[PDB]
Protein backbone atom coordinates (compact mmCIF):
# COMPACT_ATOMS: atom_id res chain seq x y z
CA UNK A 1 0.00 0.00 0.00
CA UNK A 2 0.79 3.79 -0.19
CA UNK A 3 2.82 5.42 3.37
CA UNK A 4 2.55 8.79 3.53
CA UNK A 5 4.18 10.41 5.65
CA UNK A 6 3.75 13.71 7.16
CA UNK A 7 1.53 15.87 9.69
CA UNK A 8 -1.85 16.49 8.43
CA UNK A 9 -1.39 20.12 8.84
CA UNK A 10 1.45 20.56 6.67
CA UNK A 11 0.40 22.27 3.06
CA UNK A 12 2.72 20.50 0.91
CA UNK A 13 1.60 17.20 2.97
CA UNK A 14 -2.25 18.27 1.99
CA UNK A 15 -1.03 18.67 -1.67
CA UNK A 16 -0.08 15.26 -1.28
CA UNK A 17 -3.19 13.93 0.52
CA UNK A 18 -5.63 15.91 -1.68
CA UNK A 19 -4.33 14.23 -4.63
CA UNK A 20 -4.50 10.56 -3.19
CA UNK A 21 -8.21 11.32 -2.36
CA UNK A 22 -8.94 12.74 -6.15
CA UNK A 23 -7.19 9.58 -7.22
CA UNK A 24 -9.24 7.28 -5.14
CA UNK A 25 -5.48 6.31 -3.49
CA UNK A 26 -5.65 4.33 -0.52
CA UNK A 27 -2.85 5.21 1.60
CA UNK A 28 -2.00 5.25 5.59
CA UNK A 29 -0.57 8.10 7.36
CA UNK A 30 1.92 8.73 9.94
CA UNK A 31 2.14 12.27 11.43
CA UNK A 32 6.01 12.98 11.02
CA UNK A 33 7.46 16.60 11.69
CA UNK A 34 5.40 15.59 14.46
CA UNK A 35 4.63 16.30 17.79
CA UNK A 36 6.76 13.21 19.00
CA UNK A 37 7.95 12.15 15.88
CA UNK A 38 10.71 14.81 14.96
CA UNK A 39 12.23 13.88 11.15
CA UNK A 40 15.59 14.71 12.23
CA UNK A 41 16.38 10.93 13.58
CA UNK A 42 17.90 8.23 11.34
CA UNK A 43 14.98 6.29 10.21
CA UNK A 44 13.72 9.18 8.60
CA UNK A 45 16.84 10.76 6.98
CA UNK A 46 17.35 7.69 5.30
CA UNK A 47 14.20 8.21 3.67
CA UNK A 48 14.77 11.91 2.92
CA UNK A 49 18.04 13.78 3.69
CA UNK A 50 16.18 17.09 4.14
CA UNK A 51 14.22 15.84 7.19
CA UNK A 52 11.26 17.29 5.66
CA UNK A 53 7.72 16.37 4.79
CA UNK A 54 6.15 14.68 2.73
CA UNK A 55 7.77 12.09 1.91
CA UNK A 56 6.03 9.01 0.25
CA UNK A 57 6.74 4.92 0.15
CA UNK A 58 4.96 3.25 -2.67
CA UNK A 59 5.97 -0.41 -2.54
CA UNK A 60 9.90 -0.12 -2.46
CA UNK A 61 9.59 3.42 -4.31
CA UNK A 62 10.40 6.07 -2.05
CA UNK A 63 9.78 9.94 -3.17
CA UNK A 64 10.05 13.40 -1.98
CA UNK A 65 9.28 16.85 -2.72
CA UNK A 66 5.12 17.39 -2.74
CA UNK A 67 4.98 18.56 -6.27
CA UNK A 68 6.72 15.72 -7.72
CA UNK A 69 5.19 13.12 -5.41
CA UNK A 70 1.53 14.67 -6.95
CA UNK A 71 3.34 14.51 -10.57
CA UNK A 72 4.00 10.86 -9.74
CA UNK A 73 0.80 9.56 -8.50
CA UNK A 74 -0.94 11.55 -11.28
CA UNK A 75 1.32 9.90 -13.81
CA UNK A 76 1.13 6.08 -12.24
CA UNK A 77 -2.26 6.00 -10.90
CA UNK A 78 -4.78 6.63 -14.00
CA UNK A 79 -4.22 10.45 -13.30
CA UNK A 80 -5.03 11.54 -17.40
CA UNK A 81 -8.27 13.59 -16.59
CA UNK A 82 -6.27 15.05 -14.02
CA UNK A 83 -2.93 15.79 -15.35
CA UNK A 84 -2.55 15.31 -18.98
CA UNK A 85 -0.20 14.31 -21.44
CA UNK A 86 -0.32 16.31 -24.05
CA UNK A 87 2.62 18.62 -23.78
CA UNK A 88 0.72 21.97 -24.25
CA UNK A 89 -2.41 21.38 -22.21
CA UNK A 90 0.39 19.67 -19.42
CA UNK A 91 2.44 22.50 -19.17
CA UNK A 92 -0.40 25.17 -18.71
CA UNK A 93 -0.72 22.83 -15.47
CA UNK A 94 3.22 22.65 -14.90
CA UNK A 95 3.30 26.34 -15.12
CA UNK A 96 0.81 27.12 -12.31
CA UNK A 97 2.36 24.27 -9.97
CA UNK A 98 5.94 25.15 -10.25
CA UNK A 99 5.24 28.87 -10.03
CA UNK A 100 3.64 27.92 -6.84
CA UNK A 101 6.51 26.20 -5.21
CA UNK A 102 9.37 28.55 -6.58
CA UNK A 103 7.49 32.32 -6.04
CA UNK A 104 3.96 32.04 -4.31
CA UNK A 105 4.98 29.46 -1.43
CA UNK A 106 8.18 31.65 -0.71
CA UNK A 107 6.22 35.26 -0.84
CA UNK A 108 4.16 34.37 1.88
CA UNK A 109 6.78 33.23 4.07
CA UNK A 110 7.06 36.02 7.02
CA UNK A 111 4.42 36.93 7.56
CA UNK A 112 2.71 33.69 7.60
CA UNK A 113 5.52 32.45 10.26
CA UNK A 114 4.35 35.93 12.17
CA UNK A 115 1.10 36.11 12.29
CA UNK A 116 0.01 31.92 12.26
CA UNK A 117 2.87 30.21 13.47
CA UNK A 118 3.50 33.07 15.88
CA UNK A 119 6.90 32.51 15.92
CA UNK A 120 9.38 34.22 18.28
CA UNK A 121 11.56 34.83 15.08
CA UNK A 122 9.76 37.00 13.21
CA UNK A 123 7.68 39.58 15.24
CA UNK A 124 9.79 42.36 12.99
CA UNK A 125 6.69 44.67 11.57
CA UNK A 126 8.68 46.00 8.30
CA UNK A 127 9.43 42.58 7.13
CA UNK A 128 5.96 41.20 8.03
CA UNK A 129 4.33 44.10 5.79
CA UNK A 130 6.94 43.43 3.41
CA UNK A 131 6.38 39.77 3.04
CA UNK A 132 2.73 40.87 3.12
CA UNK A 133 2.79 43.05 0.20
CA UNK A 134 4.95 40.91 -2.01
CA UNK A 135 2.46 38.04 -1.22
CA UNK A 136 -0.55 40.36 -2.61
CA UNK A 137 0.97 40.98 -5.30
CA UNK A 138 1.76 37.08 -6.42
CA UNK A 139 -2.41 36.75 -5.44
CA UNK A 140 -3.11 39.55 -8.35
CA UNK A 141 -1.51 36.87 -10.64
CA UNK A 142 -3.95 34.63 -9.42
CA UNK A 143 -7.16 36.56 -10.13
CA UNK A 144 -5.60 37.49 -13.26
CA UNK A 145 -5.65 34.24 -14.45
CA UNK A 146 -8.66 33.37 -12.96
CA UNK A 147 -10.30 36.61 -14.33
CA UNK A 148 -9.26 35.47 -17.65
CA UNK A 149 -9.77 31.33 -17.56
CA UNK A 150 -13.68 31.72 -15.58
CA UNK A 151 -13.18 28.39 -14.46
CA UNK A 152 -9.89 27.16 -13.25
CA UNK A 153 -6.39 28.25 -12.71
CA UNK A 154 -5.27 26.07 -15.91
CA UNK A 155 -8.01 26.43 -18.33
CA UNK A 156 -11.61 25.22 -18.06
CA UNK A 157 -11.75 22.06 -16.14
CA UNK A 158 -10.17 20.93 -12.51
CA UNK A 159 -6.46 19.64 -13.18
CA UNK A 160 -3.47 19.08 -10.95
CA UNK A 161 -2.87 22.65 -10.63
CA UNK A 162 -5.48 23.60 -9.15
CA UNK A 163 -4.15 21.34 -5.99
CA UNK A 164 -1.39 23.62 -4.93
CA UNK A 165 -2.87 27.08 -6.15
CA UNK A 166 -6.23 25.96 -3.76
CA UNK A 167 -4.25 25.09 -1.01
CA UNK A 168 -2.36 28.48 -1.76
CA UNK A 169 -5.09 30.34 -2.25
CA UNK A 170 -6.98 28.89 1.30
CA UNK A 171 -3.63 29.97 3.35
CA UNK A 172 -3.83 33.77 2.59
CA UNK A 173 -7.67 33.58 3.20
CA UNK A 174 -6.65 32.13 6.59
CA UNK A 175 -3.87 34.36 7.57
CA UNK A 176 -4.86 37.90 9.60
CA UNK A 177 -3.71 39.52 7.05
CA UNK A 178 -5.37 42.43 4.91
CA UNK A 179 -6.34 41.35 1.72
CA UNK A 180 -7.73 43.46 -1.52
CA UNK A 181 -11.26 42.00 -2.38
CA UNK A 182 -10.19 39.10 -5.72
CA UNK A 183 -13.86 38.49 -6.83
CA UNK A 184 -12.63 35.52 -9.13
CA UNK A 185 -10.52 33.91 -6.61
CA UNK A 186 -13.59 33.89 -4.28
CA UNK A 187 -15.87 32.79 -7.13
CA UNK A 188 -13.01 29.99 -7.58
CA UNK A 189 -13.19 28.64 -3.83
CA UNK A 190 -16.70 28.81 -4.19
CA UNK A 191 -16.87 26.51 -7.01
CA UNK A 192 -14.56 23.71 -5.56
CA UNK A 193 -16.60 23.71 -2.89
CA UNK A 194 -18.23 20.95 -4.78
CA UNK A 195 -15.33 18.94 -4.66
CA UNK A 196 -15.77 16.00 -1.58
CA UNK A 197 -11.55 16.22 -1.11
CA UNK A 198 -11.18 20.12 -1.21
CA UNK A 199 -13.37 20.24 1.79
CA UNK A 200 -11.71 17.89 3.54
CA UNK A 201 -7.82 17.98 3.02
CA UNK A 202 -8.14 22.28 1.80
CA UNK A 203 -10.77 24.49 2.75
CA UNK A 204 -11.40 22.67 6.22
CA UNK A 205 -10.00 25.36 8.75
CA UNK A 206 -6.30 24.82 8.28
CA UNK A 207 -4.48 27.43 7.49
Amino acid sequence: MLQILGKPTSINVRKVLWTCAELGLAFEREDWGAGFRPTNVPEFLALNPNAMVPVIRDGDFVLWESNSIIRYLAGRYGGEWLYPADARERARCDQWIDWQASELNRSWSYAFLALVRQSPAHRDAQQIEASRANWAKHMAIVEGQLQRTGAFIAGDAFSLADIPIALSINRWLETPIARDDLPAVDAYMTRLASRDAYREYCRNGTP
